[PDB]
């Protein structure tokens, strides 16, 4: 989760 979320940020 929280990279995947870094990169669609
Ligand atoms: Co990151």
């Amino acid at each position: 989760l929280a990279e995947a979320l870094h990169y669609a940020l």
